[PDB]
Order: C-alpha cells, then structure tokens, then sequence
C-alpha cells in the first residue's frame, strides 16, 4: 500500500463530510496491518463541542470493528499546505496508534508531508502518566 | 429487524468496548431505514476529554459512510436499569436523527425502556437557533 | 439576588464571548448559595471540538474555585425565544447541580422561560451508573 | 511575580482539582501581561467526554473575564517528570496564547521543563487554514 491510494481514500473520505457550520470538509483514511482501509471524515454540529473530526472517525470505526494495528494514516483537507492535524487528534492518534505508524498529511493540489505518531506530538501525555 | 435483535448487536458491539480507564463499558447499534445497522461502543482516551461513546461511534460510521436516514437506535450497558445515554450523546442524536427515530436503552438484565428523540431531549438546542 | 439580576449577569458575561467562527454568543451567570456570581460565556476554537460553552465556562469557574453549592444558573443568547441549553451542557449541569436548582433561559428582549435540572435532562445519566 | 511563584499558584490550584474518577488531579496558573493570575484545575464527570482540563480552566477564566494578553502558563501533576499537556489543550494554548508565550511544566519534585507555544505545538492547525 503505497500511501498514493491511501491519499486517495482519503480524499473520497473527505467528500462524505458533514460540516455545514465551518464549510471545512477534512477526510482520513487508516490502513491496518492486514491491509484493510477505514475511511474517516469531519461530523459537525450546531452545538460546536459536539463536532467529530476526520482522523478519529476513521480511527474509532477501525477499534470499534477489532481492528487495532495500525501502520499508516492519511489526512487531506483544503488547505495551502499539507493539512494539519489539530492537538485533539494528535492525542488520540497518540494512543491508538504505535509510535511508529506513518502519518501522511496532504491537501487537494498534491503537497505532501510525511511523520511518525511520535514526531506529531513528542512526549504525549499517556496512560503511563497516570501511574 | 425488530428491536429485540438490535439489542444483540449492541450486546455485542459493546463488547469492542476500549474502555480500560473507566471500566465500564458501552455498546450502540444503529438501524437505517434500509435495513443497515452499524455498531458502536465507547473508546477511552488516556486523556479524558477525548473518549468517544458508543451511540456517536454508531451514529458517525453510519454518516462517515453515507447513511443518513435512521430508524432505531439500541444502547446497551450494565446498569440497574435501562442505560442512560449522556446529554452529549443526546444532542448528537437529535442532530442526526428525525425526531421519530426510536430509542431502545437497555442493559445486562432484559430490562427494557422505548422513547422518541424529542422525549429524550425536550425542546433540543438546533440548527435553526444560528438563523 | 432575583433572577432579573442574575439575567443582568448573564447579558454582561455573554459580552465576553469569544465566538468568532460561529458568531453566536452565548453568557451565563451562576449564582452559589453563599450569593456570589460566576460570570460564564462561549469560547470558541479554530478546531471545533475544542468550543467551551457558556454555562460550563460559568460551573467550571465557580468549582475551581472552591464553590460548588448552587441555587440559580442563568443563560442567555440572541434567539427568538429563550435560548435552549444543549445536551452536553445539560449533562454537565446534571452532575455539578443539584435537582433543585433553578435554571433560568432568556434572549436579548426579556423572554424568560424557568426549569429544573430533571425536566432540563430526564433520567440524567450519573455516577450512579458506574 | 516570578516563575516560581507562579508555579506554587499552580500547585494550590491542583487542590481544587475534581478528578473522582481518575484520581489525577492537575493545576495550572495563568499570568497576564497585567501581573493578574488566573488559577486552572481539571473538572470531571460521570461521562467521561465532558471532562475539562487545568490548563484549559485557567484560559477560559481569564477570557470569560476580558484578559486575553498571557505571559506565561504554569501546569503542574504529580508524574514522574514535568507534566505533560494533552494535545487538545495545546490546541487551546495556541488558539489563545500568543507564540511568546512561556509555558512552564512541572511537577510536585521540583523538575521543571520550560518552552514556548510554538515549540509545544509545531505547525499547529489554526484560523488561518480556515
Ligand atoms: O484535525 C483536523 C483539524 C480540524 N478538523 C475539523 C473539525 C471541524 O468540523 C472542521 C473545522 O475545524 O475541521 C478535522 O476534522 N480534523
Ligand atoms: O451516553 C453513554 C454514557 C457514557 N458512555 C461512556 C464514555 C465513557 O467511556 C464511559 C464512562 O462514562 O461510558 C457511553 O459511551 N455512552
Ligand atoms: O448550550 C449552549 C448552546 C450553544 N452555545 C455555543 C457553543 C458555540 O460557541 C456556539 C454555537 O453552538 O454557541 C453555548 O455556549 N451554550
Ligand atoms: O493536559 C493535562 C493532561 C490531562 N489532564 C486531565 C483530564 C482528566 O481529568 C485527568 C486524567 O487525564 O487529567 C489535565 O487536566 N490536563
Ligand atoms: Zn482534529
Ligand atoms: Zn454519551
Ligand atoms: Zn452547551
Ligand atoms: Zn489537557
């Protein structure tokens, strides 16, 4: 799996968002060990703390199927650069994800940034902290 | 599909539980107007403002995947009586859901309690209070 | 203290709002037994899931600070009606209220529309639970 | 009103911590351009989504009361080294603070971990991208 297609699961991804408050779609795509694809994409709504983003849509639909290997996950939104994902998400990524799953950021023009789990968020608040 | 084999799946989508903070774990199974259901439980986060719960997972997989129209939804958790699905999840719920859609709480023991959207969230908080 | 100046509260606190993707405002003034006044308004972020409303904002406030016995939580907004409390702050109210509290919802033109923390929230999910 | 000062403010704060359901109580103290401080605990409940952060209450208490200019934040836990902010309120830090801004890390031995906005959330997702 090539993150090419990856890229490009994320971007359908991204056609099925629901976010008719910022006008900003955001799609995901996770790949498991086993190669399977989970798709992901922003879920609004009118009260604002409600809102579900891209990346943990596509990561919660994967746990709550059994599946929790991971090795690459692809981000794509509308933006001048690869789009970055929000502190929220890099947490959660943080703890589902293993350090070493590849996090592939783009956009919809090609720009494309690549890291682990652990360059996104360097020394993660994690369950170990809680004793 | 009647409510009496939702409620297994929930049973059984509750089983997919990530829980290890809260220990308590909760199951979902959504059922669109086609026939559809789509499983939800609740995922924990070392840092807790991050869990997701069951009846959004459930709610967001189906959305993600371009299911939008619902009619039951079914919520499973060992409790006394009938789970209590939270005000977040209730607002979630009356966002994506028409207000007949037919919500079946229940637990561990076949205690059952039925209730209507509306019944469940009076005079809910909309998208028509933003003009 | 009345609720009309609890209400006077909340219209002042929804002034702080910090609401800039939505352009909605919401405020909210909780009052504690001892009679003081916890100012509450939205507080909005460039990545949505992130918003912090009004009525949590005013709770949040008044427990860290060391109070947390409440009679009267006001929230305001610029609906045609009193405005409605969503479900997460409903939830919230639940377990840092006590079923008596009286929660008064109004908008900018004197609307007012009084409820408890049971009918705000039927058979609020609790502690109980766990 | 040095850092040290700042960080016992944080410390006190921890105390009014609600954390019944995760027994980790944090604190966090914020100090405007002004010299005023803010002190920040983290509040939980029965549903786990709602909880609130320190370093989150400590923002939302300064804006909610018209201080929107920080010069630094303290957070403090009881771990092992500095504590370490989640991602969501780096989120909010960066949303709020300016990239000046000092963040102070520590915990209850004394070890401190100092670095700026920026640096604790590189290439953070904000208005602009909207
Ligand atoms: O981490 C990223 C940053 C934020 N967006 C969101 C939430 C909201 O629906 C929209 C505007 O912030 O994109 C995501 O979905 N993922
Ligand atoms: O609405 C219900 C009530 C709350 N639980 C949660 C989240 C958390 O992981 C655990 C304890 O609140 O159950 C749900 O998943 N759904
Ligand atoms: O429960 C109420 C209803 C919603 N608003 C919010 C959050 C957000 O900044 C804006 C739009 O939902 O109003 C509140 O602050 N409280
Ligand atoms: O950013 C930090 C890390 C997490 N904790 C929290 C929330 C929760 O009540 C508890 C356990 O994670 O500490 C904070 O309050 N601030
Ligand atoms: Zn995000
Ligand atoms: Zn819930
Ligand atoms: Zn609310
Ligand atoms: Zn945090």
């Amino acid at each position: 799996m090539n993150r090419q297609e990856l890229i490009t699961e994320a971007l359908k991804a991204r056609d099925m968002a629901y976010a008719p408050y910022s006008k900003f779609q955001v799609g995901a795509a996770l790949l498991t060990k086993d190669g399977k694809v989970y798709r992901g994409c922003n879920i609004e709504n009118a009260a604002y703390s409600m809102c579900n983003h891209a990346e943990q849509t596509a990561l919660f639909k994967a746990v709550s199927e059994g599946d929790t290997e991971f090795q690459m996950l692809a981000v794509a939104a509308d933006t001048p650069g690869p789009v970055s994902p929000c502190g929220a998400c890099r947490q959660v990524i943080s703890e589902l994800c293993t350090k070493d799953v590849i996090v592939v950021l783009t956009n919809l023009q090609g720009q494309i940034k690549e890291m682990t789990v652990e360059e996104l968020l360097p020394g993660a608040f994690s369950s170990e902290d809680l004793h």
